[PDB]
């Protein structure tokens, strides 16, 4: 049964993160639908970066007080709830209900990524623990892929306002049914199981390590950065590609696939050899050099430099996610790793915000170049960061003892 809550909570942690990118996946056709600017639209991806942080405490506190299986069960019922609140949506005149239910989606999210690690401690052993998170992580991101591989492809951007209606009740039906399945699947397969047997304080001791406030900066630059690309990807793709919203899906398939498989490259060179400072520098100046590759090979025409440029960017961007995670753990043993995972998260959500909004507002006001331009600055900055960062490897030092 360990592995049947593990591939229920990777799928509907996916259908989570399709409900997050699901509205910058079809940004254009989504403003002309309820008729509002692009910003209000982008607000739909930023609500998950918004709720996460203030709610993140209260779901521990809940998780310690309650267990994994109401955790879960409230997670699953919140996505669900936030999927078919949403078909009162269905109307030119009713983006406040996509609105609410979009908070109502990202409530949920809040109950998803700290869970992984305890499902893998409680369902799972030493020998398998890192697999089932890896598995977990895997699904959120294959959730973000279909976000953008699926909406375009179901949703034609028709002038009519009423066919239009009817191809976004079709994508929220084909949402809906799928929550409410994996609701059903949460109910019956997500079994409570306990195990077989402060936060101040260790935040705070935390904090006391300059290594990992700089560790934590950069994995906010990095994942706030790819968290801005991937909603803004259809403003800027669209601009210089007019009527390209299912190739602005399938870059976005690609980006995020790539990450997948440069996340798979960079677990197995870590697990094979201890180096982590050296290969989170490399990979954040691999990061750089393809967002300015794809920055200054957007605008040429083709998307034969576009997709592969994606791709062979969202490779490291992406890869380094997971690399972040470790690196914290490695730099921070002896404190609890939910902390330090919480920690990286927070910052990547706020420095998204941070990037979202500012590039948005460079996108609408000076062009595409300039807010890409503004994000390999600060990309550059966090490599140079991470560069600046001394690799005092306490799990490792402290796993040599005998
Ligand atoms: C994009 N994610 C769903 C992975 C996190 C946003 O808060």
């Amino acid at each position: 049964r360990r592995w049947a809550v593990v591939l229920v909570f990777s799928c509907y942690s996916m259908c989570n993160s399709f409900q997050w990118i699901q509205y910058g996946s079809i940004n254009n056709i989504f403003m002309h639908f309820y008729g509002v600017s692009a910003f209000a639209i982008d607000w739909l991806s930023m609500c998950y970066m918004l709720t996460y942080i203030p709610l993140l405490l209260p779901v521990a506190w809940l998780l310690e007080k309650f267990g994994l299986r109401t955790i879960a069960l409230t997670g699953s019922a919140l996505n669900c709830l936030g999927a078919w609140v949403k078909l009162g949506s269905l109307k030119p005149h009713l983006f406040p209900v996509t609105v609410v239910g979009q908070l109502i989606c990202s409530v949920a999210q809040v109950f998803i990524l700290g869970m992984p690690s305890r499902i893998a401690s409680v369902w799972f052993g030493a020998n398998e623990v890192s697999t089932a998170c890896s598995v977990a992580v895997f699904g959120n991101q294959l959730g973000i892929a279909i976000g953008f591989l699926v909406p375009p492809v179901l949703v034609p951007n028709i002038e009519d306002r009423d066919e239009l209606a009817y191809h976004i009740s079709i994508m929220f039906y084909i949402i809906g049914g799928v929550a409410t399945l994996l609701l059903i699947l949460v109910i019956i397969v997500f079994k409570e199981k306990p195990k077989y047997p402060s936060y101040l304080g260790s935040i705070a001791r935390l904090f006391k390590n300059l290594n990992f406030v700089l560790l934590v900066i950069t994995y906010g630059l990095n994942a706030g950065a790819f968290y801005a690309l991937s909603t803004l990807l259809n403003r800027m793709v669209i601009w210089h590609y007019p009527g390209e919203e299912v190739n602005a899906g399938r870059i976005g398939l690609t980006i995020v696939i790539a990450g997948m498989l440069g996340a798979v490259i960079s677990g197995i060179w870590l697990d094979r050899s201890k180096t982590y400072k050296e290969t989170t520098l490399v990979v954040y100046i691999m990061t750089l050099v393809g967002m300015v590759v794809y920055t200054f090979t957007l605008n040429l025409g083709h998307l034969w430099v576009v997709f592969i440029t994606a791709g062979t960017m969202g490779f490291f961007m992406t890869g380094y996610l997971p690399l972040g995670f470790e690196f914290a753990v490695e730099l921070t043993y002896p404190e609890s790793e939910g902390i330090s995972s919480g920690l990286l998260n927070i910052s990547a959500q706020v420095f998204g915000i941070i990037f979202t909004i500012s590039q948005g507002q460079i996108i609408d006001n000076y062009g595409t170049k300039p807010g890409n331009i503004f994000l390999c600055v600060f990309l550059t900055l966090g490599a140079a960061l991470t560069a600046f960062i001394k690799a005092d490897l306490r799990r490792q030092k402290a796993n040599k003892e005998t």
